[PDB]
């Protein structure tokens, strides 16, 4: 197993209300877990526990190896689009190009005279929200890691573009990698190896899309 939570309860503030309550899941190496639920359910907090910024008050957590995290808030630092995606990692043309293509950024980049050397975050180009989200996702996916934590990475994208990048990047390009994707979309839950639906900190549902279908619903 690559990631396990067993009976996990946690608090952001000592003596407050628990942000996660008796959470249970297991991800094997190379699987995809979809984490769903309404605002404030605790999805980002769950990711924060995996990254060690929130310790459990009850229960056990297992995870090993380096993590690549994609925030639900897209961000850019001053530098070229290539520098923003590589972001200090060693450069490889094939790897970079595969990520760019999987994130539909090659069409964006091909339109600039400076191509991948277009400068962002310095007052020149002002990117759309969808462009910033895909750059942020590409940055997280380019990093080599054992576990990818993708927190609602499809912000500002229309539903078809989201579907295409979910398939090309999360399912195809990242097929061999252990992935936790915070997402609410039906196809993502259907393609995930496991689904965890959170509601106000608790496990609303945990299992497979097929199991949920068999309950009616
Ligand atoms: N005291 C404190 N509470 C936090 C913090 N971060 C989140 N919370 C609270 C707010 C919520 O009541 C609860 C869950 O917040 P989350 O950000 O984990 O929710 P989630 O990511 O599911 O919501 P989202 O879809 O991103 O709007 O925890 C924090 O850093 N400090
Ligand atoms: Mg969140």
């Amino acid at each position: 197993t690559e990631v396990v939570m067993e009976n996990v309860t946690a608090f952001w503030e000592e003596g407050g209300t628990p942000v996660l309550k008796d959470i249970n899941f297991k991800i094997e190496r190379g699987q995809l877990l979809a984490v769903a639920g309404s605002t404030g359910a605790g999805k980002t907090s769950l990711l924060m526990m995996i990254m060690g910024e929130l310790e459990p008050s009850e229960g056990k957590i297992k995870h090993s190896g380096r993590i690549s995290f994609c925030s639900q808030f897209s961000w850019i630092m001053p530098g070229t689009i290539k520098e923003n995606i590589i972001f200090g990692v060693s450069y490889d043309e094939y790897r970079y190009r595969s990520v760019i293509k999987a994130c539909q950024l090659e069409e964006d980049i091909s339109k600039f005279a400076e191509k991948d050397n277009i400068v962002l975050g310095e007052g020149g180009i002002t990117l759309s929200g969808g462009q910033r989200a895909r750059i942020s996702l590409a940055r997280a996916v380019y990093k080599d890691a054992d576990l990818y934590l993708l927190d609602s990475p499809f912000g500002y994208l229309d539903v078809l573009t989201e579907k295409e990048i979910f398939e090309s990047c999360v399912c195809k390009l990242m097929a061999n990698k252990t992935r936790i994707l915070v997402t609410s979309k039906m196809e993502h839950l259907k393609k995930a190896d496991k689904i965890l639906i959170l509601h106000e900190g608790s496990s609303y549902f945990y299992g497979t899309f097929s199991e949920l279908q068999n309950l009616q619903p």
